[PDB]
């Protein structure tokens, strides 16, 4: 009942940094060693971490790094890169889990699942996170997932199995905006399925 | 989907200070505005706004404003008076919140609601926010709230119409304490609430 | 409608200080002393207390005391000790909650609760707070409590009535980690089930 294991978080914005800090305190198990992985810096708009003492222009990743000191019993790597098809060595671990909005981000989100699940991760992501607050966040396999959500259905195009999708099926092109407690509630979620998956070993 | 609109807080204690952080959190939508008014400062009792590195003396909506600088993409103005019927005039904008106690607030309140109506605002108040923890949280438009609440009755009697109440329906003369779960819940539902007055503009 | 009573936490750590910082957040009725009594330093993998700007190698009960300044409206008294069978006299007041971290904690929870009642002090400790999520919190009588959890079990074999018990049921021996959701989810209810004991004092 001890850390055991590798989480890789994909994206580190205002649903990332959540599902990072929840993951940091989990005790008596959880990951042995998470992974975050974005190339963004905070701006004047990323208040959820300037409230934490984030500073503008510092990479979101090395400034959740850094609540990790020398003595935390986890370790905490922020790699502040983009992925790309052609980096995706930084890709590997137990679980591997895609924290991106949006549509534009499908197909780098779809190479990091094939290259995840052939190096033997499991793997999680997003179907919709937009949500004016008390919206059902559901979890389902690709393989039972709606096929009028576009991202389902894209997935499901693209061959892939053996994933979860977790979200409240709201999307951009709907009219709901990004609402802090809708993000909480996924990335809480979010949370308890990587544990799910972690156990997996 | 951008920011568009503008809404006025009225108050800016322990409720709507949670009320400003959640709308100053949305993204893809929500107001390009917000104005809060309140004339109190920050006590040591305001735990909630000295942990998020408030300084005990500032102005509540000092302290907000400051949250939002110079490269933020919505405008929020603190404005450091009360309101009586002497400055009714700095209510404008789609959407006027009112999330005031202490003292008598009833009258005021029923007057802002008077003033915001003539300028065209939609209007949104509290039905009661006391209470212990997982008390639920309703919304109702005032013609259709549930008789027993004195809160809407006292708008009632003074002919108010046209205006949505969320709350508890727990008062000061229940037994029960204002407590940190109760307001966050209350803060997420009078969130959404106003995100869907925004659209309706 | 103002603070009255006196609550004693024993046990200031994870669980403990969510407890502490909901009860120090009520208004208009609480607490107006809380006595918090744990023996352990923030360390390194105290990330809660770290972001609310604790020091490593500060008391935990002195940092939660810190918050309580001269201006506050009730008094915190953090005891830096931890409660063996030589100090139960420091157990006081009108309601005494019981939340020690570290696990092996049965044998002398069994003594704060006989020497509690002996005091005339309502009594509540937890039955199981690990989980991953969503796990339901629930509240019982130690007499109604299913003797199947070796918590409630155990109590009811050392002849303990008249004590509530608050948890998910999950303890270190099941898969599930603890996890910061499922902890606020318990401080919640917890600070609830606190406030209903409260009520007369
Ligand atoms: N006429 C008014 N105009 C603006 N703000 C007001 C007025 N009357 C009261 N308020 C504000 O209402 C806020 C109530 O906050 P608080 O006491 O923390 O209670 P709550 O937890 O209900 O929000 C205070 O900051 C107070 O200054």
């Amino acid at each position: 009942k001890v850390p055991h294991g590798e989480v890789t978080l994909v994206g580190a914005g205002r649903l990332g940094f959540r599902t990072a800090l929840n993951l940091m305190q989990i005790h008596r198990g959880g990951p042995e060693r998470i992974k975050v992985i974005d190339g963004q810096k905070v701006s004047a708009d990323d208040l959820i971490f300037r409230l934490m003492g984030a500073k503008i222009g510092e990479y979101k990743v090395k400034f959740i790094e850094s609540l990790a000191c020398d003595g935390f019993s986890r370790t905490v790597q922020g790699i502040p890169e983009y992925i790309t098809g052609d980096n995706l060595r930084l890709i590997g671990g137990d679980v591997v889990c895609v924290e991106i909005a949006g549509g534009d981000t499908l197909p780098i989100t779809t190479e990091i699942i094939r290259y995840a699940q052939e190096r033997g991760a499991a793997t999680i992501s997003t179907m919709g996170v937009f949500g004016i607050g008390e919206e059902d966040v559901s979890v389902v396999d690709i393989d039972e997932a709606d096929p009028e959500n576009p991202i389902a259905a894209y997935l499901q195009a693209e061959g892939i199995h053996e994933h979860v999708l977790v979200g409240t099926g709201k999307l951009i092109r709907d009219w709901e905006p990004v609402t802090p407690h809708v993000l909480d509630r996924v990335s809480e979620v979010m949370t308890a399925e990587i544990l799910k998956l972690l156990r997996g070993a």
